[PDB]
């Protein structure tokens, strides 16, 4: 399944997933990627955010589904 990130500066990333991934898998996936690590990092899928224990599935994440990034802050 392949899923896209916006990052607050701007920078689209993108990585092929399965949809039973865990959220916490594509945190650590992005500090391979990219450098950044789980802890500080908060994902946006339509307005909510993305909490430990569930999956994409859960929050119903499909073919090209745009996120989104804050570093840090919570809110945005």
């Amino acid at each position: 399944m392949q899923i896209f990130v916006k990052t607050l500066t701007g920078k689209t990333i993108t990585l092929e997933v399965e949809p039973s991934d865990t959220i916490e898998n594509v945190k650590a996936k992005i500090q391979d990627k990219e450098g950044i690590p789980p802890d500080q990092q908060r994902l946006i899928f339509a307005g909510k955010q993305l909490e430990d224990g569930r999956t994409l599935s859960d929050y119903n994440i499909q073919k090209e589904s745009t996120l989104h990034l804050v570093l840090r802050l919570r809110g945005g």
